[PDB]
């Protein structure tokens, strides 16, 4: 039913960079995602206690949203771009996979991957 810690955004202890991709994966990616109309779902963790959604944490092992995803970024949390492309991409699948095939919520998912894929597919070569 509780929720549960939220995904790390702080340890000293791994290491971090602030590469060119990393960058653009803040200043364009995230920000044309947050913007958008259907942003607000995926701004912040699950609330399994507020949304009435016992079974989510039963279901969905690897949480993740844009909340803490802007939070890496604004940290320099990351090492290189993989490992935030890998981020945006579970926080997608766990949706389809806690949800139905045309749920509103579905359709907003659709939409934000959609233009994540538009954003990603002009990620610059590393300098
Ligand atoms: C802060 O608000 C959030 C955060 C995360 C998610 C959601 C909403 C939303 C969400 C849903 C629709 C729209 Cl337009 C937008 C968002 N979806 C949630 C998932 C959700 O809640 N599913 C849901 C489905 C059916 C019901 N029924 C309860 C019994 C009712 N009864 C009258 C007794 C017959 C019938 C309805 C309840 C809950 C979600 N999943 N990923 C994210 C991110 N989310």
């Amino acid at each position: 039913s509780m929720n549960p810690p939220p995904p790390e955004t702080s340890n000293p202890n791994k290491p971090k960079r602030q590469t060119n991709q990393l960058q653009y994966l803040l200043r364009v990616v995230l920000k044309t995602l947050w913007k958008h109309q259907f942003a607000w779902p995926f701004q912040q963790p699950v609330d399994a206690v507020k949304l009435n959604l016992p079974d989510y944490y039963k279901i969905i092992k690897t949480p993740m949203d844009m909340g803490t995803i802007k939070k890496r970024l604004e940290n320099n949390y990351y090492w290189n771009a993989q490992e935030c492309i890998q981020d945006f991409n579970t926080m997608f699948t766990n949706c389809y996979i806690y949800n139905k095939p045309g749920d509103d919520i579905v359709l907003m998912a659709e939409a934000l991957e959609k233009l994540f894929l538009q954003k990603i597919n002009e990620l610059p070569t590393e300098e």
